[PDB]
């Protein structure tokens, strides 16, 4: 509980970020008059809508790495990457709300923080399994 | 294990609910003759299909809040909201299977239970971090 | 930490599998010249793209069952099913990259391993709640 509360706060902030992205896509449906179950519309509606679809798909990938890196490497370091990723996702959504070019940079900034979580999850898991394997192989 | 088994049961029930929604979308593909990878078809096929897409997107948001509220506020109270949300999602799918108007009410009933989980996650995290911050600031 | 490290490794491997599926869909966008936010294109682009959408949707369902079965039944047995599911998903993506028929078999092989995780989660939860219920009812 104590060693996972930063991971739980970054998690809740990520959920609130997804709520923001749903509020924005629901505004574009009223503005461009796009009626459900239609996902097609003007170039800008499809961009705002597509920005949300992508963020939603990446949300469990972010959660999985945040929790694994947080528990196997260091909670504060994984929660720091968790914020960097979530801020890059806000910028990605805001960029896609202007154009597809404008979303490119915050997409690579989010990919950056996501690879950082994967590296910390891998380093933490290797520091757990490897010493015991080195002992078994040498025995 | 003991303090998370209700959260794990509500989780498994949510997975079984997603299995039900996949069984229903696969029935609409045989009924309206919609062949994969096509996601377009009659107004009712797109509605059943779209109801499932939305539920799938919300599933990790539900899981994140259920587990955070369950561990930082109260397991039984978060599992109670977890059932309210899952029942509203069954009604949302059944409503969308009739029309887009008919899905509106169970969608706001699911949003209701989802905001309740977010409030309990926030209250639980504030009860953890705030006393220590009040002590540090006053020291 | 010790009793969840296999579940955390199978989790990280599932994240790396999703990274592979994104690398493949981004290759199809350059090859068939499909520009975002467009999700429509030649029959093969829509198949590679659709294979990824499905995998992404199933990822939290896999994570939920892997962790519940791993903690309530047996970590090694749930991690074994976790690998069977992830290998069937690689084959599903590779099959869909050829045709919709070719994806059918690895889709049922993934459904197989997913039902196995659900059964172990159910058996583990029943072994937890049922003895106490039998005692209460008989008392
Ligand atoms: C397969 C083998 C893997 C090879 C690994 C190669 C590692 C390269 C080592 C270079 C030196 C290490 O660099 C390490 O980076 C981390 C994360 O950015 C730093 O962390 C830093 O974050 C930011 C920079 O983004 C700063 O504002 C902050 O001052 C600091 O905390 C460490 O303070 C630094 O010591
Ligand atoms: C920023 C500050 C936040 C402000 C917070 C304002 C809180 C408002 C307080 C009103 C009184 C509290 O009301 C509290 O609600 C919960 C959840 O619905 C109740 O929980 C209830 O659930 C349902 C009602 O839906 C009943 O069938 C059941 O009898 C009861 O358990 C508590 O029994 C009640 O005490
Ligand atoms: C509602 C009531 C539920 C009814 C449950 C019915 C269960 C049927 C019992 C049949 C016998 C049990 O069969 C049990 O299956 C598991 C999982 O495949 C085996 O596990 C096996 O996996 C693979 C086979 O896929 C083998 O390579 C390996 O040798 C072995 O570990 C057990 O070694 C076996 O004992
Ligand atoms: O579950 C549903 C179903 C219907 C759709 C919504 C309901 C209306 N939404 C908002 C967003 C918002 O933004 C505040 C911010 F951005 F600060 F979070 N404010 C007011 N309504 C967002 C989508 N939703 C939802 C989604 C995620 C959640 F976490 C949640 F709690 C509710
Ligand atoms: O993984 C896959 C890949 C192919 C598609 C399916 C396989 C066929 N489906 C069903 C649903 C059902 O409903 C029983 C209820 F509703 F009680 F759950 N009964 C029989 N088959 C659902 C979709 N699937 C799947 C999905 C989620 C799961 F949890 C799971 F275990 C399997
Ligand atoms: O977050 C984002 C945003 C932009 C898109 C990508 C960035 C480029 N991708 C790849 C994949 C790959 O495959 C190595 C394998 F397959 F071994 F994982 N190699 C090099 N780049 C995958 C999609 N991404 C991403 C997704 C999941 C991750 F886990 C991650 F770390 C990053
Ligand atoms: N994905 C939605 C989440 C919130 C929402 O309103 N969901 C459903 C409510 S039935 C919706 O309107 N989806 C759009 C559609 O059905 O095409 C968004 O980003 O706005
Ligand atoms: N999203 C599916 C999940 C189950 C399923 O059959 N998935 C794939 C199997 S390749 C599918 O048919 N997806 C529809 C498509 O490919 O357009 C549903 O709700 O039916
Ligand atoms: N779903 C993507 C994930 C990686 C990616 O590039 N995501 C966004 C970057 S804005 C994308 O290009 N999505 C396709 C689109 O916007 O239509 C894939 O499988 O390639
Ligand atoms: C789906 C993200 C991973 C799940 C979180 C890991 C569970 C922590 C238990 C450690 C004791
Ligand atoms: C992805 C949902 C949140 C993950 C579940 C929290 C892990 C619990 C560990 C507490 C000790
Ligand atoms: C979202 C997948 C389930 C979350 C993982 C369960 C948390 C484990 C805590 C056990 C102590």
């Amino acid at each position: 509980k104590d060693e996972v509360a930063l991971l739980a706060a970054v998690t809740l902030l990520g959920v609130l970020l997804q709520a923001y992205f749903s509020l924005q896509v629901i505004s574009a449906r009223r503005a461009f008059r796009v009626s459900p179950p239609l996902t097609t519309g003007p170039p800008e509606f499809e961009r705002v809508y597509r920005a949300q679809v992508n963020c939603s798909e990446y949300f469990p990938l972010f959660l999985a790495t945040l929790w694994v890196a947080g528990i196997f490497f260091h909670e504060g370091a994984a929660a720091l990457c968790g914020l960097v990723y979530l801020f890059a996702r806000l910028r990605y959504f805001q960029g896609y709300a202007r154009s597809a070019q404008l979303r490119l940079a915050p997409l690579y900034a989010s990919a950056r923080a996501l690879w950082l979580l994967v590296a910390l999850a891998a380093l933490g898991l290797l520091a757990h399994f490897l010493p015991a394997a080195l002992r078994a192989a040498l025995l």
